[PDB]
C-alpha cells in the first residue's frame, strides 16, 4: 500500500453494520432516515431518468441547473451574490467536499485544528494530506437545572488560542455538530473568526445540518462574519437537506481563489458527478426555494417534524435512566450511560466502555446505537467513553418498536 | 494551493466545449452518446427512485446487489470465483477507479509507464501522486496496402523493456484504446505480462470499452494471463457499458491484497456511491447477463449497431480525403488531415497543427473533432499533431447531418 494511507484502513463501522443486520433489532445507530423522502424529490429523479441528455455527462464542477439553484438559494442566505461557476463546486456528497477542501488546501507538515468529538473522517483526511491534526475537546458547563442540553457544551477560548501557531493552516468547524447536536453561537463563531484573521488561516465549515436547528436556536454561518468570506469554505449536502442520503451530492461554497484549488482536486479524481441526480436535485431545490417563507417548505417542515421525535426520544431515554443531552440541532441525541448498571467486566477486551455497552445492549435489549468514542482521537476517548449516540430521523413505527424495548427494559 | 496540485489545473477541454457552443454545429468531438440508452436502463432508474431504501446509504464499497452482479458477470469472463466484497470496488466512474488505483498503490518517486496517445487523466493522476510518468509511444507498422487500421499501430517490445527499471511501480494499459481504437492482441498483452512478472510491477488495466470490439477482433484481459491475476487491477464503466455516461459508476476487479488498498482510498475520499444509480444498474446487468448468447443482449446488440456507424464514418472521412484509421473497437475514429488543402495562415505561432485544424473545421465546415495531440505528453505531440478524433456513437439524425457537411465540403 502507498505511504499516504498507512494506518487509515480502520473500519469499526462494518462491525456496527454487522450488529445491526439481525432483523429483530431496532437500529438507532447509523444516520439512516427511514422516513420517506419528500414525494417530489422521488418524482424528479424519475422524470430525469426518462430524458436521454440527463443520462449523459454534464458539467464537471456541477450541473448548470444545480449550481444555478444553489447560487440563488445561498445568495439569499449570505445576503451576497454567489457565483454559480466560480464560487460553487458540486462533489460526491459533503464527504467528497471535505476531501476536495483538504486535498486542495492543505500541505504536508501543516496543522489542522479539530474539535473533539468530530465527524470521524476529519482525522484520516488531514493525515492523508500529510498534515498534523491538532485536537481540542468540547467541555461541558453547569446545567440550567432542568435539562442537559447541547448548549451546555462549549470550548475554552484561551485553550483554542493555545492551539494556533505559525504552522496552523486551517480549523475544521462542524455546526450543527455531529455527534453533539451543538449549534455554535455567534459568540463562539466570533472567537474562532478572531483567531483565523489574527493568524491568517482558513476555516473549513461543515454545515450539512444547517436546516435542522430547533426552537430557540439559529444557524449562523461563520463565513458571513467580518473578514471570513475571504478565508472560509462552507459545505452543504443533498442527503441531509432532502433525507436522500443515497444520492451523495454536496457542495462547497466560498471565494474563487479557494474554490479554484478544490476544483483542481475534483478534475483530477472523479471529474464530474451523476447527471440525473443533479438534474432532479435542482428541481427539488426550485420547488423549495420558491416557498421559503411557508411551513410547507421542506427546510421548515422537517425540523418541525423532527423536533417532536427529538422530545419523544429524550423521554424514552430518561425512562431507563440514560441521561440524554437534548440537541440544539441535527438528528442525533447523545446519552450518558454510566448511571445504568455497569455490566461489562465479563466482556473481555481493552475496547472502550461504550463499544462494550453498545454490544451488550444489542445482544440483550435488541437496540443498537453508536459509541461516542468512535468520534474521538485516541487520547480523548476516555473522556467520552461513557457516551452513546442515537439517531432519531425515524418513522413513528420504528420509534414505537424502540418504545416497546424501553418499557420492557426493567 | 497544495503542492500536490501544482500546474495540474489546465483544462484545455473548456476551449473545446466553447467551440461546441453551436452556431448550428454538428458536434463530433467529446465521447457523448446521443443515442438513447437502452429503455430498461431508464426504466430501472425510475423504479428505484420510488423505493425509499433505494434513496438511502448503501454498502460503502458497492451496493450488495451490484457487486453480486459484477461478480457473476466477470466470473463467467475470468473463469473464476470472484469475491463480491473483497475483489470488487465500485467507484465514481472508471475515472474514480483509476484515481483509487493510483492513490492507493503509487508513492512519490515511483515510475508509472504510460502509452501515448493516452486517455488524458493518466498523466496528471500519476503526477498528483508525486510519481514520475514514463511515456512510450505507439508506432505504425506497414499497412496491408488496402486500408489503415488500429492494428497497424503497435509497440516495440525492446523499447518497452527499456522503460522498466526498479523504480517502475506500474504500467497503465488501455484496451480497447482511446483515442486510437486499438484492440491489443494476445501477443502484445503477453509482452506486458512478461515484463510485469520479471520486474514485480503492477498493471492497471483500463478496459471500459471491453464490449465494443468489431468483427475480426477479441477483447482479452491481461489479468487472465499466467501470473497476472495477483498483480492486475482491471477497470470497468457503467457509462460505457450501458451508454449512460452521466451515471458515473465504475469498478475495479482484482486480488484482495490490491483491492483492500483501493477500498482504503475510497473510504477516506468519497465513501459510498449513489444508491439508486447502483440499484438500477444491478438490475440492468441481470437483464443482460441472462441473455448472453442472444443478439438482444446489449453487449452484442450495441457493437453490432456501432460497426455499421463506424463503416459509415470511414466512407464519409474518405469521401473528402481525410485518411481514416479504422478502429478495432471503441467509438472513436482518428483521421489523418495532413494531405488536405492544409493551409492555415489565420492562426500564427506554433501551438499544434491539429488544434488549428479543428478550429478551422468548426468555423468553415461547422464540424468539431478532438485534436490527437491533446492525448500526448509534450515531447510526443509533434508525432501525432496531424491526427484528429471523431466520435460516432451518434443517432442517424446526427450522422445524416454529418453527410450533408462532407457532401458540401468541396
Ligand atoms: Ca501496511
Ligand atoms: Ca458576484
Ligand atoms: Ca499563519
Ligand atoms: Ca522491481
Amino acid at each position: 500500500n502507498a505511504k499516504r494511507i498507512e494506518g487509515l484502513d480502520s473500519n469499526v463501522w462494518v462491525e456496527f453494520t454487522k450488529l445491526a443486520a439481525d432483523p429483530s433489532v431496532v437500529n438507532l445507530g447509523q444516520g439512516f432516515p427511514d422516513i420517506s423522502p419528500p414525494s417530489y424529490v422521488k418524482e424528479e429523479l424519475s422524470k430525469a431518468a426518462f430524458i436521454d441528455n440527463m443520462n449523459q455527462y454534464t458539467r464537471g464542477f456541477g450541473h448548470p441547473a444545480l449550481v444555478k439553484a444553489l447560487s440563488c438559494l445561498y445568495g439569499k442566505i449570505y445576503q451576497r451574490q454567489i457565483d454559480p461557476n466560480e464560487e460553487i463546486l458540486v462533489a460526491v456528497g459533503a464527504y467528497g467536499s471535505l476531501f476536495n477542501s483538504i486535498q486542495g488546501l492543505v500541505d504536508p507538515g501543516d496543522e489542522v485544528i479539530i474539535m473533539v468529538p468530530f465527524y470521524d473522517c476529519y482525522e484520516p483526511m488531514v493525515r492523508m494530506a500529510g498534515a498534523v491534526p491538532v485536537f481540542i475537546p468540547l467541555r461541558s458547563k453547569p446545567t440550567d437545572g432542568m435539562k442537559w442540553t447541547s448548549s451546555d457544551w462549549t470550548f475554552d477560548p484561551r485553550e483554542l488560542e493555545s492551539k494556533f501557531s505559525s504552522k496552523t493552516k486551517a480549523i475544521i468547524l462542524n455546526t450543527p455538530h455531529n455527534p453533539l447536536g451543538k449549534v455554535y453561537t455567534r459568540q463562539e463563531l466570533q472567537v474562532i473568526a478572531d483567531l483565523c484573521v489574527k493568524h491568517d488561516t482558513l476555516c473549513i465549515s461543515d454545515e450539512v445540518y444547517e436546516w435542522l436547528v430547533y426552537t430557540g436556536h439559529t444557524h449562523v454561518k461563520i463565513a458571513t462574519l467580518p473578514g471570513m468570506w475571504e478565508r472560509t469554505i462552507t459545505i452543504g449536502s443533498a442527503g441531509k437537506t432532502f433525507s436522500v442520503t443515497g444520492w451523495k451530492l454536496g457542495w462547497s461554497i466560498g471565494p474563487a481563489h479557494l474554490i479554484k484549488h478544490l476544483q483542481t482536486v475534483q478534475q483530477n479524481s472523479f471529474y464530474t458527478c451523476a447527471t440525473p441526480l443533479q438534474a432532479a436535485l435542482a428541481e427539488a431545490f426550485w420547488i423549495d426555494i420558491k416557498r421559503m417563507d411557508d411551513p410547507e417548505c421542506y427546510f421548515n417542515s422537517l425540523p418541525k417534524e423532527l423536533e417532536v421525535k427529538r422530545d419523544r426520544m429524550v423521554r424514552l431515554l430518561n425512562s431507563v435512566g440514560l441521561k440524554p443531552i437534548v440537541p440544539d440541532g441535527g438528528y442525533f441525541i447523545i446519552a450518558d450511560v454510566s448511571s445504568l448498571g455497569a455490566d461489562l467486566s465479563d466482556m473481555n477486551s481493552d475496547e472502550p466502555y461504550d463499544y462494550k455497552f453498545v454490544k451488550w445492549m444489542t445482544k440483550h435489549k435488541k437496540l443498537t446505537a453508536i459509541p461516542v468514542s468512535a468520534f474521538c482521537d485516541s487520547k480523548s476517548k476516555p473522556h467520552f467513553e461513557k457516551l452513546v449516540r442515537f439517531c432519531f430521523i425515524k418513522k413513528d413505527s420504528t420509534l414505537d418498536a424502540a418504545e416497546e424495548i424501553f418499557r420492557a427494559w426493567n
